């Protein structure tokens, strides 16, 4: 799985170990090994949202497979919990979407997912 | 709806007001209150196009709906007359990318857009 | 074709020409214009992949076609040669996604692709 979180809270403000605990929580919630979990973190950036500068996240999530409606309502709510105690977010400040990849659009250690299976 | 806005345009000549601007320009175009749209820009980044370092904008818009071909030309114009004016970009330095997401694809306050339905 | 390469090698570890090769990469094995490819480099990313800090490319790339499953092992290969060569990136620190995209889905010189054509 490929994480982006975008937030225009400072990076100091983000704790080192924010990306190790999103690696958990997702690793957890959509049943993947830690070892194919990247999460970029782009902070301090330039966002609005609603209309105000408001700190907020905007986050992007890609997976092959695990994205049923329902799986995506539990990223949701776990994501959203963390970003809650680790980002000092509100819920309606974490704005998630959810990319689910064939194993034939994922390339990985030089050849698609798909020819690797 | 989620916008991203990567231009190797510096900073301080991205206008304050062009996310706001974008918001308004898209809130019209789409249909979508000003509360669920939020803006990124990545500025003073590092862009080659065609081959040259000349200034772009290089934009993604996610949405659920309001993305038929029909309404994406809609937004393209409607965006690329914003970026020319307030960028001072050429019509073929502006390319956009649209996704059309379904809303159980969405995280937002907490759990899906198509659980809060 | 977009394209979006993320790494946490610092932007001067970036060699000036990586986009112009990528970019030549990416015209041969997609069949595509040189003056129709853009390449995004975010270097010096706060990034996490498999619960480390190692250095890592994580690169999204949208095209309108030339996506097929046989068509993107030959991207993911070239495309990782190129990252072996240039970033100094083992072929399992190299992450890439691939969006095809409808022309309808596509905005270029103020109107959508489908329109243009």
């Amino acid at each position: 799985p490929m994480v982006k979180v975008a937030t225009n809270i400072p990076d100091k403000d983000v704790p080192a170990n924010f990306e190790e605990r999103l690696t958990d929580v997702l690793a957890e919630s959509m049943s993947k090994p830690r070892s194919r979990i990247a999460i970029e973190v782009f902070a301090g950036a330039r966002i609005l949202h609603g209309g105000v500068r408001n700190p907020v996240a905007i986050i992007k999530i890609e997976s092959i497979g695990s994205m049923t409606p329902e799986d995506n309502i539990r990223h949701t709510q776990k994501v959203t919990q963390l970003c809650q105690q680790a980002l000092n977010l509100p819920k309606e400040k974490v704005v998630i979407s959810f990319f689910d990849l064939s194993p034939t659009n994922v390339g990985f250690g030089g050849t698609t997912v798909a020819a690797a299976t």
